[PDB]
């Protein structure tokens, strides 16, 4: 219906024409049925994701609108039991993570091995949302050149450095900050839910030829932990972002209270 299709490609995330015919070939046909209009497309395709990333947020996406089955053999589900966590109360954190309800710690941190599936399920989160920014660290200049209106943010590799702290604590604290360009622009980082993976220590900062914990206090305050031990190894397979939805249904519909702690427990 002319530009019906708008308020279809927010409802389901869809950001481009390619996306679009992947995930539902179907209905590309159907509404270009009578005409593929080149110009009507892209306006659309544009009209929403802007109105995805400037008015919508990760719970939108995150958050399945299907009833959870059995969630026993959904991947995050069981990588966080065969760790030690209860899966109810991990996913409880999550929840309020990806919700922002736990002001200023406003990030999660997977630490352990490459092969404990941490970077596993960080990938399909931020995959499951519409638009989600990757903190780079290669410029070390502006490292978070690619934050700006996001659902979610996730830190994969590197660290922080003293010139960068400041503004790294921002984010991580969900608190709004510019980040200067120069000349150019200063960019603004709303307040958005930052996910990391790592297998070092990333409270650790970078000062030159020195290292410093002196600001692991303040970051620590910023992070819920989890730590991965067990290696899962292949066959395990990658979560899906259908699994990655339905986690966080699951989490909606089984919410218990959550100890607003650094280290997650580990009881249940």
């Amino acid at each position: 219906a002319g530009m019906e299709l708008v308020g279809w490609l927010v409802d389901k995330g869809i950001t481009s024409e390619k996306q679009w015919i992947q995930e539902d070939q179907a209905s590309y046909i159907s509404f270009n049925a009578a005409s593929n209009s080149r110009s009507q497309i892209k306006a659309a395709l544009d009209n929403a994701g802007k109105i995805m990333s400037l008015t919508k947020t990760a719970p939108d996406y995150l958050v399945g609108q299907q009833p959870v089955e059995d969630i026993s053999s959904n991947r995050i589900y069981k990588i966080l039991e065969l760790n030690g966590y209860d899966p109810q109360y991990a996913a409880s954190v999550f929840l309020g993570w990806a919700t922002k309800k736990f002001g200023k710690r406003n990030t999660i941190w997977l630490f352990g091995p490459a092969t404990t599936g941490k970077t596993n399920i960080a990938e399909a989160i931020a995959h499951t949302v519409p638009f989600y920014g990757c903190v780079n660290w290669t410029n070390e200049n502006f490292p978070f050149n690619d934050c700006v209106d996001k659902m979610v943010i996730w830190w994969e590799e590197g660290k922080m450095t003293a010139k960068v702290v400041e503004s790294a604590k921002a984010i991580l604290g969900g608190s709004k900050v510019r980040v200067d360009q120069k000349c150019k622009s200063s960019a603004q980082i709303d307040p958005t839910p930052v996910i990391v993976t790592s297998n070092t220590n990333m409270c650790a900062v970078i000062d030159g030829n020195s290292t410093t914990f002196e600001h692991q206090q303040p970051l620590q305050d910023r992070m819920f932990k989890f730590e991965l031990t067990r290696r899962l190894d292949h066959d395990f397979g990658k979560v899906t972002k259908q699994e990655v939805k339905d986690f966080f249904r699951w989490a909606k519909d089984h919410v218990v209270e959550v100890e607003h702690e650094f280290y997650v427990k580990k009881g249940g």
